[PDB]
DNA sequence: CGCAATAAATGTGATCTAGATCACATTTTAGGCAAAAAAGGCTTTACACTTTATGCTTCCGGCTCGTATAATCGCACCTTATGTGAGCGGATAACAAG
């Protein structure tokens, strides 16, 4: 059961280090929180990780849900998500 | 031929320009022909294009495996309480026929 939802868990397929990258940064931030007090800035943390600091935002972006379309926005009779983007 | 009356036609003659002359010497004009500066011509050589075989290396990328671990279980507390009538099948009670 945790090899299934391993990687075909969303309606997108999702690598397995994306999702396992997450929860890394995770069991660190409150780390540094419960002892000092102050959240941790990128420039401690880009000492003890692999990765830099710019690409590291970029990151995130990717890790979405996203979003779906047919959600009701304002009139909410007619007007859907998908009904407001232009062609090209 | 004499008479009527609105338009067109008439004279004046001194003043002041407008338009024309002449033969010869000066000044302008036209197209002409090379030279210089420019257009594309049609060569022959200097270099530069991405492409694609390749294989070797380090770094970032993407994927799994087994292991170690405890569990196969437990309260007290915070705030609400959809709307209806119309259409439908099913279960139950009252009824006439045998």
């Amino acid at each position: 059961i945790t090899r299934s939802i391993a990687d075909q868990a969303r309606t997108i397929r999702i690598p397995v280090h994306m999702i396992e990258t997450i929860n890394k940064l995770n069991r660190i931030s409150r780390q540094m929180l419960q002892e000092m007090g102050r959240e941790p800035t990128p420039e401690e943390l880009a000492e003890r990780m692999l990765m830099p600091e710019d690409k590291i935002r970029k990151v995130l972006k990717i890790a979405k849900e996203p979003i779906s379309m047919e959600t009701p926005i304002g009139d909410d009779e007619d007007s859907h998500l998908g009904d407001f983007i232009e062609d090209t």
